[PDB]
């Protein structure tokens, strides 16, 4: 997938619109928020926003 990313660090969901992720997990990114600080991502656990600096593309 062109939008494949990997989690660099664990992230515990904060807001209801965020998604917990674990270091090493693969994600598909749907997009970014207005300032690029958050990414909307899909994992095997669901969908939600994660910090953009906690993930990086690996396509």
């Amino acid at each position: 997938d062109p939008n494949l990313f990997v989690a660099l660090y664990d992230f515990v969901a904060s807001g209801d619109n965020t998604l917990s992720i674990t270091k090493g997990e693969k994600l598909r990114v749907l997009g970014y928020n207005h300032n690029g600080e958050w990414c909307e991502a899909q994992t095997k656990n669901g969908q939600g926003w994660v910090p953009s600096n906690y993930i990086t593309p690996v396509n």
